């Protein structure tokens, strides 16, 4: 069995429904933790240094790989999840900033999927019938995800889609099914809100009816609480952008995240 290390939950699960009795698979960070402020660990490189495969997600989202590959001394596998997406960019100060989090349109995850297929067989060539019908069999679980999605709002009206959240992790998602999220924070939960940025989503918000916001499992509610409660918006329940559920919980594959989020959201339009 292949031991495969993801750096956070959402690509563990992808991994873990490709390779499915072939992979083991261990993440670095865990269900609702934040990706952006994480750094790893002695027992994290402890673990790398195990591994055959390691799946990372890219664009800049894991800082830290290069240095937690040198310090364990890992010489497996290096699977790069977002080859080959077609990636969005903030235009900022001349320059241009990646956004990472791709995974949040379901077409990209089957992207992604397929790129984790791709690396489990190169490393796993004894079982690659094996791996490439349950990898297929996800990609088409994948790809038709992405068609339901669409599907739910598609059918309703296009003024006003509008949502409030706790940080900018939904640019992928908006784009693939045409929501507008607006949030205090940027790409990043390393970066503070500036006051600017407060008072112009109050002032958005008041001019142009937004009516609900969400909190996300990963990051301090607290300014978006703050952002609600001086706009009057209702709340809309919890998002999972970048990180699963605690089993037991709403979101606890890749797949179930995508389905809450996407339910979550259609049913505050409504
Ligand atoms: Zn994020």
């Amino acid at each position: 069995t292949l031991n495969v290390v993801s750096s956070f939950s959402v690509l563990g699960d992808i991994a873990q429904q490709v390779g499915g009795e072939h992979v083991h698979v261990d993440t670095l960070v865990g269900p609702d933790g934040d990706p952006h402020t994480f750094e790893p660990s002695p027992k994290d490189s402890a673990l790398l240094s195990k591994a055959d495969v390691v799946v990372v997600n890219g664009l800049g989202l894991e800082g830290w790989l290069d240095r937690l590959i040198k310090a364990s001394g890992f010489k497996g596998e290096l699977v790069v999840a977002s080859k080959g997406v077609k990636t969005h960019a903030l235009d900022e100060e001349g320059k241009t900033v990646t956004d990472p989090h791709a995974w949040n349109s379901a077409a990209n995850g089957a992207l992604y999927a397929q790129n984790i297929l791709d690396g489990l067989v190169k490393a796993d060539p004894e079982d690659k019938a094996a791996l490439t019908s349950s990898g297929k069999r996800y990609i088409d679980q994948l790809t038709s995800l992405d068609g339901w999605a669409k599907a739910q709002f598609s059918a309703i009206p296009l003024a006003k889609r509008k949502v409030l959240t706790s940080h900018d992790a939904f640019g992928y998602f908006g784009r693939a099914y045409h929501v507008t999220f607006l949030a205090p924070q940027g790409l990043s939960s390393e970066s503070e809100a500036s006051a600017a940025q407060v008072a112009a989503l109050i002032k958005q918000i008041k001019a142009d009816g937004v009516h609900t916001w969400f909190m996300e499992n990963q990051l301090d509610p607290r300014l978006v609480k703050q952002i609600a409660s001086a706009t009057g918006a209702q709340p809309g329940g919890e998002l999972y952008p970048e990180a699963l559920s605690k089993p037991g919980g709403v979101a606890d594959s890749y797949v179930k995240m995508m389905r809450h989020n996407v339910e979550l959201i259609a049913n505050s339009m409504k």
